[PDB]
């Protein structure tokens, strides 16, 4: 009758910041304390420090090598002589977010108390969120700063005519900063609302539906939005110069680290004023470079909406890659294609964040997220070196971030923390170089019915990655899957039955010295060294538990 693993954890173990620069001290908080307990600090399965669990609050200076993930696990020796993991936390030592981005958002900037904002940022911190997209903070797409640099409006009305407080924006930036997170301001690349100044943005800058500059292209918005959004040509230099100035104004008032560039995606066949093809995917590269040039110390990320623009922008000055995923990219195998493709487009230079809104249909109404839906999709994304923008004040159910129709159960919260712990702790193995492989792995007891990736409903999918001298094997469990659509749009996906103590046979040519297992579903993701035999090319071992996602590491 065991509860889910995350939920069984006797201790909640937390750290003060989301991430740490080399040389910065990690301060831990445990919610409760147990006798006869030892803290193990691990790097890639290896214990690098042991110390007595001696109280609720203590510090650790991590090794200074940059871009390293660690797992911290606390072990109690029970009176029978068995050991229990009480709790675990992952730690990212990164000088900068761009290598291993864990992106979240914020969506409400009105009169929210400091203590309320604090609780929001603290929560994100515990997911190790290392940067935040500030969504619909801006006054206007064509003028994101309300007021002047000299005299910034303290209170402005947003695109749905709600109040935004300068102090709330500044406050959240400061709070994210205090947790080692980056703050990225949302705007479109090319957005104009109907109150823009026609002396500053001229007819010649707009994108049109026809070749005779008759009808302007636009994002149609109903109530409560104040305006439809007109579209300019991102390659037009006057627009680039205009928005560069708007950006500087923002940066002079609000200490954003950079600009989240949004777009509306493929607009079909649309034209410049002169009747020429606006071909927007090939306009974005010049736009990115102009924006970077105008503020070289400020970060840029740009959303390739369903991969529109991705190939064209992947070699520009973007911190990492971002894809909002839509039809027909609805299969699990389509998420991994997007990740494979982004690697290729960036020549293996940039990792990806996926904006991939879960339980999308369900979210038309108040409800709960379907926990197994969310977990299985993040198991796939994380196993394949992806990252998921999904968490702010609430978890995203729609492309309109303020939509908060769906809530997360306490069970999902607990589990998802272990998932973010997992993908932080083991980032070096998930998305830090190496080549995908196709391991020859077989059940030795018939408890598992194994296939390769991409997955089949009814089967455990095995996929491998060669990372340095290590062979990694991910098991992702579709045994009980009733759909291979990642979005679980109606919240129908099944919880996988636990498989326990499952014999595996693996062909591995080289000598094996150590095999270890880690699963976010087992012991908080703590690395567990496995017994094994090796006979020529043939390694045998047993995995303790597969539910959604287990990782086996052969050294
Ligand atoms: O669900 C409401 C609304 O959400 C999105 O549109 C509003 C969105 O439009 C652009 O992205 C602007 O730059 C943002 O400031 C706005 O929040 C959907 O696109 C739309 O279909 C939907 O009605
Ligand atoms: O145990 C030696 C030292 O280890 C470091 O990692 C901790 O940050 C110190 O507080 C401690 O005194
Ligand atoms: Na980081």
């Amino acid at each position: 009758a065991s509860a889910e693993d995350a939920v069984t954890a006797k201790i909640t173990l937390k750290t003060d910041k989301a991430s740490y620069k080399p040389g910065e001290t990690v301060n831990f908080t445990a919610d409760k304390v147990f006798n006869s307990s030892l803290i193990r600090y691990t790097h890639l399965g290896k214990v690098i420090k042991e110390e007595t669990f001696s109280g609720t609050s203590w510090s650790w200076l991590p090794p200074s090598d940059d871009f390293q993930g660690y797992m911290v696990a606390i072990y109690q020796t029970n009176t029978d002589g068995t050991q229990t993991i009480l709790g675990t936390v992952g730690i990212d030592v990164s000088s900068d977010w761009a290598k291993f981005p864990r992106y979240g958002f914020l969506s409400e900037f009105g009169n929210i108390s400091e203590s309320d904002r604090a609780a929001v940022i603290d929560n994100l911190k515990d997911y190790h969120i290392n940067g935040i997209q500030f969504y619909d903070w801006q006054y206007r797409q064509h003028q994101p700063l309300a007021g002047t640099v000299s005299n910034p409006m303290p209170v402005w009305n947003d695109i749905i005519n709600r109040e935004v407080y300068g102090s709330t924006v500044s406050g959240y930036i400061a709070q994210a900063h205090s947790k080692n997170m980056k703050a990225m301001f949302y705007n479109l690349a090319y957005g104009v609302l109907n109150d823009y100044d026609p002396n500053l943005i001229k007819q010649q800058q707009f994108v049109y539906k026809d070749a005779n500059h008759n009808d302007k292209d636009k994002h149609e918005l109903g109530w409560p939005f104040i305006s439809n959004i007109y579209i300019t040509d991102p390659a037009n230099t006057a627009w680039q110069n205009y928005l560069a100035q708007k950006n500087d104004d923002v940066y002079k008032v609000y200490d954003f680290d950079g600009f989240h560039i949004d777009q509306l995606g493929d607009r079909g066949n649309v034209f410049r004023y002169d009747g020429t093809n606006a071909d927007l995917k090939n306009a974005f590269p010049s736009f990115i470079s102009a924006m970077k040039s105008a503020n070289t110390n400020k970060k840029l990320v740009m959303n390739a909406v369903n991969q529109y623009g991705q190939k064209e922008i992947a070699g520009k000055e973007l911190d990492f890659l971002y894809t909002e995923v839509w039809s027909p990219n609805e299969g699990f195998k389509d998420l991994t294609q997007v990740l494979t493709d982004n690697a290729a487009y960036s020549n293996n230079s940039k990792n990806t964040v996926l904006a991939a809104y879960m339980n999308y249909n369900k979210a038309n109404n108040q409800g709960m997220f379907n926990t197994p839906g969310v977990l299985l999709t993040d198991a796939v994304i994380f196993a394949f070196g992806g990252s998921h923008l999904e968490l702010g004040e609430h978890m995203l159910g729609k492309e309109y971030f303020p939509n908060k129709n769906l809530s997360m159960s306490a069970e999902l919260k607990s589990s998802l923390l272990e998932y973010y712990d997992f993908m932080t702790a083991y980032q070096n193995l998930l998305r830090d170089g190496g080549t995908y492989t196709n391991p020859t792995i077989a059940t030795g007891d018939g408890k598992l019915n194994l296939g390769s990736w991409p997955p089949t409903m009814g089967k455990v999918a095995a996929v491998g990655k060669q990372v340095g001298s290590r062979e990694i094997i991910h098991l992702l469990n579709f045994t009980n899957a009733n759909s291979l659509n990642w979005r679980d749009t109606d919240g129908t996906q099944n919880v996988p039955d636990l498989i326990k103590q499952a014999m595996l046979n693996l062909n591995h040519s080289g000598k094996v010295t150590k095999i270890w297992y880690a699963s976010p579903d087992y012991n908080g993701g703590a690395a567990v060294e496995l017994s094994f035999s090796q006979n020529g090319e043939k390694v045998n071992f047993k995995v303790p538990v597969l539910q959604y996602w287990a990782m086996i590491v052969v050294e």
